[PDB]
Formats: structure tokens, C-alpha cells, sequence
């Protein structure tokens, strides 16, 4: 253990550490990226589901109607005074609550992390003078 | 390259570990913070998507019975030894298979990194005796 | 400050720094895993929903074409010329847009990290010759 030694150690821990900073802000930038598409992809097939849902009631609603005048014109033909079938109560969907993801604050916190991470390099310059 | 110097250089390469150490655990509380939004938008979806499948069935169902009334109707009122049009079969939706977002296990593990980073500070007390 | 005392200090860096390595893959593991996740749950409630549309589609259908042979069956019966009420248009669902995670860049990107942060562990040998 010489001093010519502790200090080609300290480039050796410097070195490391410069190494796995590199890593750190991949994998960070990566779950950004990746985090970008969880979201885009949640909110693009509730929103695909909260349209069916009003496509749905509107079918529903053509249909019911329908019904309900072939109800009216088999009364019209049997002549008893409306004591057929009643015209039937269909209901109604419950409107869709659907969860919009909004990972805005997250992924900006991501992107300064990464920024971070860059500020925390060990310049081989500041060492040994 | 003197001793002050190079234990100059200690107290730099420390400062800038623990720097660093900051900026990880900030990234992976906000992905923790991240995941759990995510995991309960997807939760929110599916079982709105299950709960309008079951209230669809529901929905078919008495426009089945409606239709199968109205058919009957129509025969007696044809007289034709039901000759007419039969009763069509509408079938049935498929169960929906929805699949729940369950990441305890991996936000309890992410806790605990940032838990464990927080291990790894370098006291500056210990250094230089 | 001796000489001892800065190689000891280079060993406290040294082995805070390898701490913290570990928690890092545990954290980019986890979160790698929890993406796993996210991304069949996501495209498994979404192939549910393409399903069910169109199963959806199926059964508006035959109820439509059900509803229009009673109209015809109403019509022979009513001796009107065809002067009842028309047979209704009942449209058809939008065709569901679903969007589909494929996060198998970013999942190869982050076992890659893991894998790059273990070439970064400061081995022990390698310090005080």
C-alpha cells in the first residue's frame, strides 16, 4: 500500500462508480419509455370501452323502441282490450366509470432523475490536481 | 499528489455517491408511486368491463324473453299450426376473463430498496478519523 | 489522516458503494417483473374486450334479423299494403381500436441494466495490490 497505489484505487472506484451511473440512467430512461406506453395504452382501451358503452345504450335504446311498437301493433290486432303482454322494461347500463392514467408528475420526475445522475459523474480532471 | 490531496479527492467521490444515492431513491419512490396508479387504473377497467358484460347478459336476456313472447303471440294469432317464423337462438357472451393487476410483492420490494439505498449513505463523520 | 486510515476509507466507499449496487438490480428487477405484469394484464382485459365486441356484434344481429321477421310476419297479418311501422335500422358498433403493450424492448433494456450494474462491483482484491 503505496500512495502511487490509493490513488490508481481511487480511479478504480471512480471508474466503477462513473460505470454503474451509465447503468442507473438507462434503466430509469427505460421504465420512462416504458411507463409512456402503460399509459397510452390503459387510457386508449378505456376510452375504447367507455365508447362501446354509449354505442351499446344507443342499440339498446333502437331496440327497446322497436319492441315496444311491435307490442303496440299486436294489441291493435288482438282486439282484447290491451291484455296481451305488457311492453317489458329493458333497464338500463350502469355508465362506465373508466380510470384515466395520468402519469405526468411521475415521468417528469423520471427525466429529472436521469438529469441528475449526469450531474453526479466524477470528472477524472478534478482528480489528483 | 499529496495526502491532502487524495483524501481531498476521498470527500469528492463520496459527496458525489451520496448524490447520486438522492437521485435513486427519488426514482424508485416515484416508480413505486408510479406502478400503484397504474395497477389500480387497470384494476378500475376490468371490472367495469366485467360489470357491463354481466348487465349485457342481463340486457339480452329480457329482450330474449320479449321476443320469445312475441313470437307466441304471433302464432296464435296465425293460426297455422306454428308454421311461422320459429323462436331464434341468440346464444350467449362468453364469461369475461379479466385478469387483476396484483404488484404488492414488487412494491413492497421497491420500499425496501430505497429503504436499503438509504443504508448506503456515506457518513462523512467516519471518514478522516 | 494516515495513510492506513485513507486505504480504510477507501474500503468504507468501496463496499457502501457495492451495497448500494445490489439494491439497485433488486430495484430494476422488480421493477422489470412488475412490467411483466402490467403489460398481460393490460393486453389480456384488452383481448377480453375485442372479444366480447365482437360476440356483441354477433348477437345484435341475429336479434336485428329476428326483429325483422316479425315486421314481415306483422305486415302479412295487417293486410295493409306495408303501411305499418317500417322495419328500424339498428347501425353497428364502431370496430374497437385496441391497443396492445409490448414493452419487450424495454423488459431486454432493463435485464441488460441489471446485468451491466453486476460489472460494476468494486472487487476487493483489486484494492491494496
Amino acid at each position: 500500500i503505496t500512495q502511487q497505489v490509493l490513488s490508481e484505487n481511487q480511479k478504480l472506484i471512480a471508474n466503477k462508480f462513473n460505470q454503474a451511473l451509465g447503468a442507473m440512467q438507462t434503466g430509469f430512461t427505460t421504465t420512462n419509455e416504458a411507463f409512456q406506453k402503460v399509459q397510452d395504452a390503459v387510457n386508449n382501451n378505456a376510452q375504447a370501452l367507455s365508447k362501446l358503452a354509449s354505442e351499446l345504450s344507443n342499440t339498446f335504446g333502437a331496440i327497446s323502441a322497436s319492441i315496444g311498437d311491435i307490442i303496440q301493433r299486436l294489441d291493435v290486432l288482438e282486439q282484447s282490450g290491451g291484455r296481451g303482454g305488457s311492453i317489458p322494461n329493458f333497464g338500463s347500463l350502469t355508465q362506465i366509470n373508466t380510470t384515466l392514467l395520468d402519469l405526468t408528475y411521475e415521468m417528469l420526475s423520471l427525466q429529472q432523475v436521469v438529469k441528475a445522475l449526469n450531474e453526479s459523474y466524477i470528472d477524472l480532471k478534478e482528480l489528483g490536481n
